[PDB]
């Protein structure tokens, strides 16, 4: 066997994986652009295309109505967004695959023009604004011309602090909901909770972009910045049981000048603190996009994790194998190379060579550099 160690079964929550070969979560942005609703004609294709897959995890999908980073990305808080997920994860169930979905906040990375332009009105008092730890805009990036309003390069807005009562009263129950709704209405096998990548949650989890003087989730120490990771997925757990529940994160991701100054001691807080909560499994990027920061990431989440351990971030199945292996990690997540092979799992099973991906055609929001990557043969 090519990689006997990528390719063995998992046992991850209450379910077996076929083998380790994870899908990446992946924005692609095939969802409308007015309520968010996935365009149930491509993603089901997409999707269904590579159920092959240990697991999907399926693209960051809003959790707060409208509140949109991606200008096309689908929600799960609506009855319409529900049921097109319903007949795309159904058709990922009948090829026998899992499908976990990614659920997110933007928090500071939300776009201005879009958010701010839904009116400042009661029924929703989240609604109409820019929400985030504190008032720390992103600064030296631009919103990226494949998301923004305009499709032009945007400016990132000034963000509002929430309250203390706002992040326990009016963003955990959005995580809860979205989750229920993913879960028991839609079928969902599971949830990944979105704490990375200079996100909702990543905001409050490092020293950078996080400066609240006081309360549960303040700047000032390790673990209140751990605290709105947790509080979120412990209540998540509780609506659905910890067994359908991952948590994403990234200790030394730089995207928007995300830093923090001890990551080391930050994750391996984290890890003994989301231990007594059984989550399915904890998913990671062990490094840095942009090569900047480093730092042992695997070595530091063996160390102080005892669930499933599933990380990500350029590797092959060589790699990936020789890892598992060693014991560091029990399964791996691909990103470009799920977007470029849907038959990614049988190109591992065969050692197959892989279609080359295409970054271009990322986010075109049709079938180009999407659905049209074809399988070996
Ligand atoms: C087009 C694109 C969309 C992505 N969307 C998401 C996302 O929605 N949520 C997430 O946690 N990470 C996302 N990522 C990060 C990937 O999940 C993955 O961590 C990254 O591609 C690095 O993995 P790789 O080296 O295997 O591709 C995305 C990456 C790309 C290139």
């Amino acid at each position: 066997a090519t990689f006997p160690e990528l390719l063995r079964p998992l046992k991850l929550g209450r379910y077996t994986l076929r083998n380790r070969i994870i899908m990446a979560p992946l924005t692609r942005c095939q969802a409308t652009e007015d309520g968010h609703v996935p365009r149930t004609e491509s993603m089901l294709k997409y999707y269904e295309d590579r159920a092959s897959a240990g697991l999907i995890i399926a693209e960051a999908t809003m959790v707060q109505p409208n509140y949109t980073g991606f200008l096309t990305e689908p929600g799960i808080y609506s009855d319409a967004q529900i049921e097109e997920w319903r007949k795309i994860v159904d058709a990922v169930h009948k090829k026998g695959g899992l499908i976990f979905l990614q659920l997110i906040h933007a928090g500071r990375a939300g776009i201005p023009e879009k958010i701010l332009q839904q009116p400042k009105s009661d029924q929703d008092p989240l609604a109409g604004r820019l929400l985030a730890a504190s008032a720390i805009p992103i600064k030296d990036h631009r919103i990226p011309a494949y998301f923004a309003a305009s499709g032009e390069k945007e400016t990132y807005g000034v963000p509002e602090e929430l309250t203390d009562d706002e992040v326990r009263n009016g963003i955990i129950p959005l995580f809860v909901e979205g989750a229920k709704n993913a879960i028991f209405k839609a079928g969902f096998d599971g949830v990944e909770i979105h704490g990375a990548n200079g996100y909702l949650l990543d905001a409050f989890f490092r020293e950078s972009s996080n400066k609240r003087q006081s309360g549960p989730y303040a700047g000032t120490t390790i673990d209140t910045r751990c605290q709105l990771i947790y509080d979120v997925t412990k209540s998540v757990c509780d609506a659905v049981g910890s067994d359908r529940v991952g948590l994403r994160i990234s200790p030394l991701n730089g995207v928007h000048g995300m830093i923090d100054s001890n990551p080391e001691a930050l994750t391996k807080h984290l890890c003994k603190k989301i231990e007594p909560l059984s989550l399915a499994y904890l998913h990671y990027l062990r490094g840095d996009m942009v090569n900047q920061q480093i730092g042992d990431v695997v070595a530091w989440v063996r160390g102080s994790y005892s669930g499933v351990k599933i990380s990500n971030l350029r590797y092959d199945f060589e790699e990936a194998d020789q890892q598992i292996r060693e014991g560091k990690v029990d399964a791996v997540a691909f990103g470009a190379k799920f977007i470029a092979n849907p038959d990614l799992v049988e190109r591992a099973q065969h050692d197959w060579p892989l279609n080359e991906p295409r970054p271009e055609t990322y986010y075109t929001r049709t079938a180009v550099g999407y659905n049209d990557y074809p399988t070996y043969n």
